[PDB]
């Protein structure tokens, strides 16, 4: 049954664009091992065919046979349910906490990077560091369930939880380094090992837009502190 994912185009109207939701779904589809195709969409200059399959302009979106699916959460739920054992592996996490750990980081990053006043930067940076620390503690602490030194959020295999979080953390890293010279403290070993382990996996590394695309995507979002 034909699978086609539709994602946002980057700076040249063609490359895969910066977008954590698209990357999340790309990762899920790759980890499932299903045959699928991808199509990029220049939100301004969309094609006639795309203007019809998805009139509301939602992105990403997924075609399953001739059926269009929208909303990243709903698409992911659908894929986990229909691409299932024995043909395709179950990707859901075992430990519920894995599905929330570190997701507050992205919001904290956003607030931090859009602010330009140095008086407020002190507080936003500390809140970002605190959220990184909370994730670091999750990664270094043993998990309740699972047959810490594990590679990923929930054990040693990538799960749906990593597909959501990794694309966001990657953006946090790339954007923070470029626009603020900020790096995730080396003191946070759980976070750095997670990112190193994730980078070593094609499913994550290969689905990241290039750094230039990510930076350019933030050009009118990210501010230098005055
Ligand atoms: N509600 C959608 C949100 C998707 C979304 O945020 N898409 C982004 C990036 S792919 C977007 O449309 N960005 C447009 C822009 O800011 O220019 C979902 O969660 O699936």
């Amino acid at each position: 049954p034909q699978v086609e994912l539709f994602v946002k185009a980057g700076s040249d109207g063609a490359k895969i664009g910066n977008c954590p939701f698209s990357q999340r779904l790309f990762m899920v589809l790759w980890l499932k091992g299903v045959t699928f195709n991808v199509t990029t969409v220049d939100t301004k200059r969309r094609t006639e065919t795309v203007q019809k399959l998805c009139p509301g302009g939602e992105l990403p979106f997924l075609l399953y046979g001739t059926e269009v699916h929208t909303d990243t959460n709903k698409i992911e739920e659908f894929l986990e349910a229909v691409l299932c054992p024995p043909r395709y592996p179950k990707l859901a996490a075992l430990n519920p906490e894995s599905n929330t750990a570190g997701l507050d980081i992205f919001a904290k990053f956003s607030a931090y990077i859009k602010n330009s006043n140095p008086a407020l930067n002190d507080n936003l940076e500390k809140g970002l560091l605190k959220a990184l620390k909370v994730l670091d503690n999750y990664l270094t602490s043993p998990l309740p369930e699972g047959v810490s030194q594990r590679k990923f959020l929930d054990g040693n295999e990538l799960t749906l939880a990593d597909c959501n979080l990794l694309p966001k953390l990657h953006i946090v890293q790339v954007v923070c380094k470029k626009y603020r010279g900020f790096t995730i403290p080396e003191a946070f070993r759980g976070v750095h090992r997670y990112l190193s382990n994730a980078y070593a996996r094609e499913e994550f590394a290969s689905t990241c837009p290039d750094d230039e695309e990510i930076e350019l995507a933030y050009e009118q979002v990210a501010k230098a502190l005055k």
